[PDB]
């Protein structure tokens, strides 16, 4: 699909068996969910943007479904304000900016 | 273009009559500028990330391009750890998601 940015893009994935909604961001260089479960091991990260760091659980090989295209890659867990497909996952299912 | 998203999405802006390097960034309603000096009067904003929140000088209708492309509209000046073009002016150049 082709999707306008006059709104958030925002879109539906698949997660660890939950559907959730999740923002494609560009600028986003790892994917952040809000807090849920993941199975495998972990580890602790502080990723930062605006208004600062948050500190996250880094799970890898997470298999994730984004608007129907799957792929599998780190995803990152904790307090973020919204769900983010960042660019780690984003090139995964091909996306592209385009003007 | 069209942008993959193997390597942030870094483009060349010009404001001011300078050249900056930004980040288009689609999880980003609006475009945020480290501190320099625009023209006119500012509002105030507070605009929220994945760290917080922080306080902002909002600019209208400053002239902007971006990777060549011309636009020109709200221009936020605060502390953000990178410049930043949001969907305000990612909808001005034509941009589009596209997977
Ligand atoms: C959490 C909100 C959605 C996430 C985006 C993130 C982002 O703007 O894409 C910024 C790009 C700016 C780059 C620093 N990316 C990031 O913050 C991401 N940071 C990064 O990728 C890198 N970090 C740095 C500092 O470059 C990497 C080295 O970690 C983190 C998500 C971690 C992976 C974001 O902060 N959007 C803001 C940008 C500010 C703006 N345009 O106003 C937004 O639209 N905010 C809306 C509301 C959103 C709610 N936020 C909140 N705290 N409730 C608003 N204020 O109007």
């Amino acid at each position: 699909p082709q999707i306008t940015l006059w709104k958030r893009p925002l879109v539906t994935i698949k997660i660890g068996g939950q559907l959730k909604e999740a923002l494609l961001d560009t600028g986003a260089d790892d994917t952040i969910i809000e807090e849920m479960s993941l199975p495998g091991r972990w580890k602790p990260k502080m990723v930062g943007g605006i208004g600062g760091f948050i500190k996250v659980r880094q799970y890898d090989q997470i298999i994730i479904e984004i608007a129907g295209h799957k792929a599998i890659g780190t995803v990152l867990v904790g307090p973020t304000p919204i769900n983010i497909i960042g660019r780690n996952l984003l090139t995964q299912i091909g996306a592209t900016l385009n003007f």
